[PDB]
């Protein structure tokens, strides 16, 4: 079993791949891979943008356990196999009319590598997904199986249900749901000066707020969803797609078949790393989005979804901007000093650069961890696109992906005390670079030599852990 992960910029061969279909048969997977000092990274669905769950010697995959097990009909709550795919337990949901409090714009990730990132979606008012646990099982090299919850040592549930896959093997976990509900979308252009004026309270009014910036343009696509109380409040297909077929004419029934996102893929693709180029790519798209404002309704788990495009490359930050009640401006200022930049140290930048929110996690390792409930964190994901697969074009996007998130490693993330997604960090080969991240870590994170506590008292042999892992927290 070779394995890649979704924009295959990763791939790992395990030497050792077990995929066992009952809590007892994984009991006894590491029980004999802690008597014998051998390697088992857990894996879920494997997607993660930098290989995370990847390791040579050995991997164990929970995709066999995917039962849903209990539905509280009162407390709104699901107990779930930790292997089951947030698709799965979405379908599961619907019949007991609930749906889980957000979605991370795919939904193909099982719940355990959903919440040992600390995955997210958008809204002001909606934590990551760690703060959705109520009580998870894992399984321990150390101590076997342990239950966790905010009574069962909460001081370690909050440490495990975030824990990288290095504290154990989740095979259960119970999750706080909400009411199955519809929702309206609406989607909107502004420029930047109109963003700023209605922000402050666009968060505070709307509970799902998204915006798609695009570069070398003053258009920000917004995207709103609200539940519909009671429903919803025009340019044609071949209209809002004309300047994106047209551009590519430029440099067809090929054409006319390619999705919004294929043309983008096969724009950006002709030249990819000319700033000129990408500028008119970029101006093209935001005419496409200016002829695609308008309302859907669907059920949350459809609406909140997003189509992410092609392979890609891409870094997504956590930063705080301060709390409902106390409103905070680094979140539009994070904006423009990225868009100062781009235009400054000509970056062929794609689009789009997705701006979300969440409310503040309780769990220590999640990038958005806050002592203070109600605080809120702008999430902000760039981007650059893998067209094509000459491993040649697909080096050189590599090469200026790296000095883009490097650009801002240095001149934003230190200033607005940014923490990397978990599912995005990538460790630089550069010994002074990886010193470089390690004290950044300790900066953003205060949980840290506790976290490796727990590994010594849950992991000793470090069976679980992986080369990045070991790198990160040395
Ligand atoms: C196209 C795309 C869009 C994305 N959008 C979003 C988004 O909107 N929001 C967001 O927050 N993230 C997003 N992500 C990232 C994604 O949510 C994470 O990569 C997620 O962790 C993938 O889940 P997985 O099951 O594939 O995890 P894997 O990559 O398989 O594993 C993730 C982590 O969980 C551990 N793990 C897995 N299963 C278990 C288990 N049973 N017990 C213990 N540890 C376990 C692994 O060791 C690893 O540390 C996106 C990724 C892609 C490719
Ligand atoms: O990993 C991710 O990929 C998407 C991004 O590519 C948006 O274009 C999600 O928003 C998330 O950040």
């Amino acid at each position: 079993h070779t394995i890649t992960n979704w924009s295959g910029t990763h791939a790992v061969r395990p030497k050792r791949f077990f995929q066992p279909e009952s809590v007892e048969e994984l009991e006894k997977i590491v029980k004999e891979a802690h008597e014998k000092g051998q390697k088992i990274r857990p894996v879920g669905s494997g997607l993660s943008p930098n290989g995370l769950a990847f390791s040579e010697d050995g991997m164990v995959s929970l995709a066999l356990m995917d039962k849903v097990l209990h539905v509280d009909k009162e407390k709104k709550q699901v107990t779930v196999q930790a292997g089951a795919r947030v698709q799965q337990v979405v379908d599961a949901l619907r019949p007991h009319g609930l749906t889980l409090q957000n979605f991370a714009s795919i939904s193909e990730q099982q719940i355990g590598g959903f919440i040992q990132v600390g995955a997210h979606g958008t809204g002001a008012r909606i934590p990551p997904v760690d703060e959705q646990v109520v009580s998870m099982k894992l399984v321990t090299p150390a101590k076997g199986t342990i239950e966790l919850s905010e009574e069962k040592d909460p001081e370690l549930f909050r440490l495990a249900r975030c824990g990288l896959g290095a504290l154990g093997v989740v095979t259960e976990v119970t999750l706080q749901c909400v009411p199955r509900h519809k929702l309206l979308e609406h989607t909107f252009v502004a420029t930047m000066k109109e963003v700023k004026k209605n922000h402050e309270k666009l968060l505070r009014e709307n509970k799902h707020v998204r915006y798609m910036w695009i570069p070398y343009t003053d258009t920000v696509v917004v995207v709103t969803c609200n539940p519909l109380p009671e429903k919803a409040p025009q340019y044609s297909e071949d209209e809002k797609l004309q300047p994106l077929r047209n551009l590519l004419r430029e440099a067809s029934p090929e054409v006319s078949g390619l999705s919004f996102t294929e043309l983008r893929d096969a724009l950006l693709a002709v030249d990819p790393l000319d700033t000129e180029w990408v500028k008119r790519v970029n101006q093209a798209e935001a005419e496409f989005w200016k002829r695609s404002e308008g309302y859907r309704v669907g059920w949350s788990d459809e609406i909140l979804g997003f189509d992410c495009g092609g392979q890609q490359w891409v870094s997504e930050v956590a930063f705080p901007a301060g709390t409902l009640e106390k409103p905070s401006a680094a979140d539009l200022e994070y904006m423009e000093e990225l868009m100062r930049l781009i235009n400054k140290e000509g970056i062929p930048a794609p689009a789009p650069i997705e701006q979300r929110w969440t409310a503040g996690s309780s769990s220590p390792m999640s990038p958005a961890y806050s002592p203070s409930p109600d605080s809120v964190f702008s999430w902000v994901n760039i981007i650059m696109y893998l067209p094509t697969e000459d491993e040649e074009q697909r080096k050189a996007i590599t090469e200026a992906f790296r000095q883009y998130r490097k650009l801002c490693e240095t001149r934003l993330w230190d200033k607005y005390g940014a923490a990397e997604h978990w599912a995005k960090i990538e460790v630089p080969e550069d010994p002074e670079e990886l010193e470089a991240l390690r004290e950044r870590l300790r900066k953003r994170y205060p949980g840290v030599d506790k976290f490796n506590k727990a590994r010594r008292e849950l992991d000793p042999k470090n069976i679980l852990s992986n080369d990045m892992i070991d790198s990160l927290f040395p």
